[PDB]
């Protein structure tokens, strides 16, 4: 409880990242990381504008695939998305 300046708004949204990133590479969920990069996972323009159209729809947002090389990681993009997303 007190004593902490810690709190859950983007976790919640970096395991439902996880778990995209998952089925649009092929790949377990397990073998992403927090401090991954996408480009190395095997993410491209043209897997990338399909798993942003997945995050714009979940969180009422209009970005295109550009956003994946300026946060490049999980522990990036995640908090970009909890830091947009609208209030429901």
């Amino acid at each position: 409880g007190p004593g902490s300046a810690v709190a859950v708004d983007p976790a919640p949204v970096a395991r439902a990242l996880r778990e995209e990133l998952a089925r649009t590479l092929y790949c377990e969920p397990g073998d992403i990381d927090d401090e991954a990069s996408f480009n190395t996972l095997g993410l491209d323009s043209i897997l990338g504008v399909e798993f942003v159209a997945f995050v714009n729809q979940t969180y009422g947002l209009d970005e295109k695939a550009g956003i994946l090389y300026d946060h490049p990681s999980l522990a990036a993009l995640s908090r970009h998305v909890a830091g947009r997303a609208a209030p429901v």
